[PDB]
């Protein structure tokens, strides 16, 4: 079987309108991926300790101590936006579809091959790859799920995103209980504070092998490994936006008064004494019923605690947010809001002609008001009585704890039985796609990596290996690491995606937003003289819709 | 008052009382702990 392909290379998007206004949008991507053999044989317990950046007064933010197992295996992700869609595809759905449906997922590899180096050490000296016909690649799929779920998208290293350029796999490693403690302090702080990496409990210990627990098979040349169709168990997502905030809900006061010129300068007035309104309030103690006092049936998102991290078994970690944009462009307060931020490079959208290791990045800004604009927070005593005296008022201007840099809002969380949110939204192409479910007795209500969660079971895991290929020489009884000959594969990986999404209509008299190339965006969709291509971030929820 | 809310019975040496099966309707009881802190979940990092 040496002689003859197992396969076809398809990279084709299609979409399949049927009644109703219902797309049936089918993603082949296919990619031709590298593999090398492992440093080593064996699993390693390995420890990280930077404890040179946290010994210096206030940089407990910087630890990166943990403990992980390095496995031989290596790790096909295709978990990314990018690896399935092109802007081309891109534009057509977020411009045209109301809502995603994740369907189906299945995978395939074939036309493996196996080539063998030879050191030619002579003259310069030259090398000679030969085919090892008999040399075998292992392939496992953790169906069941046994092993740790670890989405490759978390540190940009997925499946490349160019259908014409080799990818390559990642070497596969998990984390390994520890227990670490690590008091804060500031330039000030006085001494050395406390950092200790204590060990490991007993009861705590995972040690998992691939080998034990998943069959693994054994490809040659003329093998090739397919997957079933998996479907997926997930809840729609959303490609609008909303935009009203608690302010903007419900019946507007009646104006008695209304503008006879043209121009936005020339204002409307409701025409009624605040304290000689109508309405309802949730103050029992004034008749003032003002357009930030009156009623509103429950709270569209909500306040929490910034750049606030917290401390468990193994150290300190950052406070996550769900939240959208509430505030102008221009201002915002990313920090408050929690927006993403994505670093990434050559491989997943940074220019492909460029050189150095320092990545691309971006901020990822949504269109959903559903944050908040602290600096315009503030809370005060009961008694009302306007204009507030600044003892009856803590501003987001007023210290707390001494410190002139913390606020309340700092520290402040208005989460509770009348919270409205929505879900995260898609980021193309560096987001990641779908998300395994925490298996705790009470589950979130969302996840700030990806919009579809799997509530049954995910896809399992693909691991793929070189298998030891080992020379006349080999003595079983011998510490010093063996010797194996020189060996690499080269192997096609297939893909299909299958979502579902739904047709939008108009229902406004006015235009609505829509994605478009432009004379100033237009060269970040072609490629340059020299070949050099890049992909250009894009936002997902154009579209309004109404909350209430 | 129990007396007012609830029939009482009178049993005498010779008595006996009875309750019939009561099934429960509850969710289960995991009898396995979990170690994972925000630190310990995903891909770690790659160790050059
Ligand atoms: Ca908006």
């Amino acid at each position: 079987g040496v002689g003859i392909s197992t396969g076809t290379f398809n990279n084709q998007t299609e979409f399949k309108f049927l009644e109703n206004g219902w797309v049936y949008i089918t993603a082949n991507s296919s990619r031709l991926v590298h593999l090398n053999m492992p440093e080593s044989e064996n699993y390693r317990r390995v420890v990280v300790n930077n404890m040179d950046k946290t010994a210096v007064n206030g940089n407990m933010a910087l630890d990166d101590i943990h403990a992980e197992i390095v496995t031989p295996w290596s790790l096909v992700d295709a978990n990314a936006w990018g690896v399935w869609f092109n802007p081309g595809d891109w534009q057509l759905i977020v411009n045209t579809m109301s809502e995603l449906h994740l369907v189906s997922f299945e995978q395939e590899i074939f036309n493996v091959v196996l080539k063998t180096v030879s050191e030619s050490a002579t003259q310069p000296p030259t090398k000679v790859y030969n085919n090892d016909l008999t040399a075998s690649l292992m392939v496992a799929l953790d169906s069941n799920n046994t092993m740790p779920f670890t989405p490759a998208a978390m540190r940009s290293e997925t499946l490349g995103f160019y259908p014409w350029k080799p990818t390559i796999p990642t070497p596969w490693r998990y984390y390994f209980q520890w227990d670490r403690t690590l008091i804060p302090s500031h330039t000030g702080t006085s001494g050395t504070p406390t950092n200790i990496y204590h060990g490991t409990d007993p009861d705590d210990v995972q040690f998992y092998t691939i080998e034990n627990s998943v069959p693994v098979h054994l490809l040659r040349t003329g093998d090739e490994f397919a997957t079933g169709t998996f479907f997926f168990d997930c809840k729609p997502c959303r490609l609008t936006h909303t935009w009203q905030t608690n302010r903007a809900l419900g019946l507007p006061p009646f104006l008695n008064s209304l503008p006879q010129s043209e121009g936005d300068t020339n204002f409307g007035d409701i025409g009624v004494q605040q304290d000689k309104r109508r309405g309802v309030t949730q103050m029992g103690n004034t008749n003032y019923i003002t357009e930030a006092t009156i009623m509103r049936p429950a709270e569209v998102g909500y306040s929490a605690p910034y750049y606030s991290f917290e401390a468990s078994t193994q150290g300190p970690f950052k406070t996550p947010i769900a939240a959208g944009r509430g505030g102008a462009q221009t201002d915002e307060n990313q920090a408050a809001d929690g927006n993403p931020r994505y670093a990434f490079g050559r491989q997943h959208g940074q220019k492909t002609t460029t050189t150095g290791e320092t990545p691309e990045r971006f901020t990822y800004i949504a269109h959903q008001d559903t944050g908040r604009y602290p600096e315009g927070d503030w809370i005060q005593n009961i008694n009302f009585n306007l204009p507030v005296t600044n003892d009856n008022v803590l501003l987001p201007t007023d210290p707390i704890g001494g410190k002139t840099g913390i606020n309340y809002t700092n520290i402040f969380n208005t989460y509770g039985p009348l919270t409205a949110l929505n879900n995260v939204p898609p980021v193309y192409p560096n987001g990641q796609i779908w998300d395994k479910e925490f298996d705790t007795d009470l589950k979130p209500r969302l996840h700030v990596n990806a919009p579809f969660v799997c509530q049954n079971n995910c896809p399992g895991q693909l691991f793929v290996k070189v298998a030891p290929n080992l020379t006349n020489q080999y003595d079983p009884d011998a510490s010093a690491n063996m010797s194996r000959i020189v060996t690499y594969s080269d192997f096609w990986w297939k893909g299909k995606l299958v979502f579902k999404a739904k047709l939008r209509a108009s229902h406004t008299w006015n235009p609505i937003q829509q994605m478009s190339i432009n004379v100033d965006n237009q060269f970040n969709y072609v490629p340059s003289n020299i070949g050099g291509m890049k992909i250009v971030y894009e936002k997902s929820q154009l579209a309004p819709r109404k909350l209430y």
